[PDB]
């Protein structure tokens, strides 16, 4: 069932923004691994004596990543003359992100109709304000929430060229990298508890528990009208034999924040193929591949969907598969993307739901936990 | 003249540390921009607690690249317990470096016969201690003391494989990247003033001026007894017409700091090929290419050292010659290698001096300064 409930008009995820310490030794490692271009910069050549930022795009998906620099070179200007591309950013939050958890997300944006009441309705219904809307250029405006730890929730709204004050990139600088992936499908939260985290979120936004269908994790999604913005969250399951990751990651990243991406190719098969080409040469690394008997036990499971060819690319490439009851999900998980095991990215394709696909179609791979277990018992086979 | 008036036996540069954010990210950028093989780990993988360090090599040329994990992984450790493999490692130093500098070098280190001799002698003679002599595992013993701005002078010396504590990397990680480049030439400071700094440096290492031989610079280079470690330093001319970069280094990185290494290749030409390739796909960038005009003048100055196809190969690549009255000097400028205009890294290649090279042969570029001047003036050819 789907409510419909959103207390304000969602359009799609707009872009994903990094804190880093340095912006552009992460972006060009993430634009030779995951074949994003070089579309657009804000920093010194552009003015901007405040924080230095550069847009990489694949498809629809835009990520951003940022650093601050010395505080010195803004020090004689005021929040009304500010240089800064991005009016919500601070040097001091920045920086203490950063030395407090790492590399990682620090913005989910979603593009709305109309920021400033995303944000006036946000606030009204218990969001915790973070950065009051602002207009841009008398273009685009702007605002922030509190979505979970130091991860805010950012509402962007145009009248009518990622952000003002930000400028194309020369093109002899942008090399047209594309490896087939296309666009944010979900963005997941990792919490110490789950219930008040739901109950926040969905309080303020109005979005409803999504469909869905023993190992570490408690979570549920919270989706918009169209299902198209997708907010997983999880919480640890504690008393376990086998450490909860989700409690790993609390640790290591000093409480909750974003656990992974998920990025929808167009071309699972190439996607993976192109990122492990360079895994070892500036890349992103996987998780391990399953064992063999997981691939001699989805004929019995997708054989319907997937040919037997494409099965065995599946094994070449240690893709995963998972089944809801409208489509079929394929997926894989990347090694963490910093020095601390915090944040990772899910390469994802959806097969099914045809009317435009519909969101969510297959799931999030909630069968492949029990498949794993039962598979892994190939220590005789 | 060379006195070789070292206090005490130095052999040669051993490697550089970055202190940075997110090591991994740095040293995956590095590693496919320069071709330098991942070679060693110590990380949580190895037990370290405290600091990820990750150990790139192309022949004798070490690259280490270190990022702070949370205190609370180590929170319950003391010195005589840490598992910090460094044991100069400080959280709270390597934040405020890096907050305060951004990306950039803590250490330059050479290997010298005895660390602590090194070390004693050192501050005997008016060195600023920054950590003591350390033996790590009856094995290696490892000393730092202040060199300029946060940068530290770091000692090693070994009775008899990069430190104790590292591993190793396993070599399906290990793809063999090689650019060409080979070993460190030298490694150049920024300071407000240069003779202070000089008789501070060359005080309590006894090194000497070395050989060499109205823009911005004032420099001198300090050498050991062999020649092998060059330790060049710069200062600002301000009241010029063109701020001195010397002086924009020093406000954009607050304060006096390394500005960039030279890496010799055995193969210039191959090396910045490779690298050419690359800067726009995650990669270094090169300093804009000289007007033909300087290289319409070239044939009259080393056309008895370059046939007329290498002179016309240097065109491509933008690379410069510069003469002394022993050897000749090809060289070539990076952009800065990350977001602040600050280091940057030099690549070089030296022809001549033959006895084994001699150090320092052709000198560090002096004569191109008046020789892009006077080429610069193509406005009208
Ligand atoms: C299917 N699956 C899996 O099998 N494992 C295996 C691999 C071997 C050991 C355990 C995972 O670790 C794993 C991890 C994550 Cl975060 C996800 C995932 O995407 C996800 C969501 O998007 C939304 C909510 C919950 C959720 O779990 C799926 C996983
Ligand atoms: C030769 N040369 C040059 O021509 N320019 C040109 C390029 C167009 C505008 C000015 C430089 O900027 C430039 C910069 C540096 Cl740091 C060096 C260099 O390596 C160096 C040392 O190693 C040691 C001491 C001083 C020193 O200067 C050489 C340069
Ligand atoms: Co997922
Ligand atoms: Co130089």
């Amino acid at each position: 069932k789907n409510p419909k409930s959103d207390k304000f008009k969602v359009k799609r995820f707009h872009h994903i923004e990094f804190w880093c310490g340095d912006a552009t030794n992460v972006a060009r490692r993430f634009s030779w691994g995951l074949g994003m271009r070089f579309s657009a910069k804000s920093d010194l050549s552009t003015g901007n004596m405040v924080h230095a930022s550069y847009l990489l795009t694949s498809g629809d998906l835009r990520f951003l990543f940022t650093a601050p620099y010395s505080p010195s070179l803004s020090a004689g200007e005021i929040k009304p003359t500010t240089t800064a591309s991005i009016p919500s950013f601070d040097h001091g939050s920045c920086r203490s992100f950063f030395s407090s958890h790492g590399l990682g997300v620090r913005a989910v944006a979603i593009e709305v109709e109309d920021a400033e009441s995303a944000f006036s309705i946000s606030v009204a219904n218990g969001a915790i304000p973070s950065s009051p809307p602002i207009v841009l250029n008398e273009a685009v405006t702007i605002a922030e929430v509190k979505l979970y730890g130091d991860v805010v929730l950012r509402y962007v709204s145009y009248k009518a060229e990622f952000l003002p004050g930000f400028e194309r990139v020369e093109d002899a600088s942008s090399f047209p990298l594309d490896y087939g992936i296309r666009r944010l499908d979900h963005a997941v939260g990792n919490v110490p508890e789950l219930g008040p985290a739901l109950t926040y979120v969905a309080g303020f936004t109005g979005f409803h528990q999504f469909a869905e269908f023993e190992s570490g994790l408690n979570s549920a999604v919270l989706a918009s009208n169209d299902e198209m913005v997708l907010l997983p969250i999880n919480e640890p399951v504690h008393g376990t034999k086998r450490k909860s990751q989700i409690q790993t990651y609390l640790e290591h990243n000093e409480g909750a924040g974003l656990q992974h991406l998920a990025l929808m190719s167009e071309d699972i098969f190439r996607t993976l193929r192109e990122m492990r080409k360079r895994s070892s040469i500036g890349g992103f690394d996987f998780m391990p591949s399953p064992p063999p008997t997981y691939y001699q036990n989805l004929k019995k499971r997708v054989g319907d969907v997937l040919s037997d060819d494409q099965i065995k690319e599946c094994e070449e490439l240690g893709i995963l598969v998972d089944r809801d009851d409208q489509g079929t999900l394929l997926q894989i998980f990347t090694k963490p993307l910093g020095d601390r095991p915090t944040i990772f990215i899910e390469i994802i394709q959806r097969v099914g739901c045809m009317m435009y696909q519909s969101g969510g179609c297959g799931g999030f791979g909630k069968g492949n936990f029990s498949e794993l277990f039962k598979s892994i018992e190939e220590y005789e086979k």
